[PDB]
């Protein structure tokens, strides 16, 4: 991961937090998608499938702030 910065991850807390139901810094895979595209960014489906498969462990779970931009990084703007 070569790229973003301070400021960068704040927006990304916001954004991921603002969905985050039980507010402790985790949201769900359905709630992943949008925090992604409201950060300024919208990929494609195929690309969905690659940034899923590398955190989704099968259906639903509850994603993390960290390891959510921890691999964002590999396919931002």
């Amino acid at each position: 991961s070569s790229n973003l910065t301070e400021e960068q991850i704040a927006e990304f807390k916001e954004a991921f937090a603002l969905f985050d139901k039980d507010n402790n810094g985790s949201i769900s895979s359905s709630e992943l998608a949008t925090v992604m595209r409201s950060l300024g960014l919208s990929p494609s489906e195929a690309e969905v499938n690659d940034l899923m498969n590398e955190i989704d462990v099968d259906g639903n779970h509850q994603i993390e702030f960290s390891e959510f931009l921890a691999l964002m990084s590999r396919q931002l703007k």
